[PDB]
DNA sequence: AGCGTGGGCGT
DNA sequence: TACGCCCACGC
């Protein structure tokens, strides 16, 4: 399977899904349509756009089970909650 | 630590 | 196709 194969002559990644072979097609074209508005940095991604911006703004959503300590991503809460193990 | 950023995926 | 998650790697 993974029928969407990149045409890009160096490139030898192929995808599941045809949208996949779309975002993936970016890191050759170099667009990074999403924009922050307080920086201005261009971003691939909106998701990343999103996590970026907490930077900004000092939002931290993800709060740890043991300690509560917050983080601005799930997967920075991911990493830390395995300090408290023994 | 703080966070960029690609892949896999569900919707 | 988009949107936005988890996951993983990298610095
Ligand atoms: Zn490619
Ligand atoms: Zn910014
Ligand atoms: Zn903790």
């Amino acid at each position: 399977e993974r029928p969407y194969a990149c045409p890009v002559e160096s490139c030898d990644r192929r995808f599941s899904r045809s949208d996949e072979l779309t975002r993936h097609i970016r890191i050759h074209t170099g667009q990074k349509p999403f924009q922050c508005r307080i920086c201005m940095r261009n971003f691939s991604r909106s998701d990343h756009l999103t996590t970026h911006i907490r930077t900004h703004t000092g939002e931290k959503p993800f709060a740890c089970d043991i300690c509560g300590r917050k983080f601005a991503r799930s997967d920075e809460r991911k990493r830390h909650t395995k300090i408290h193990l023994r």
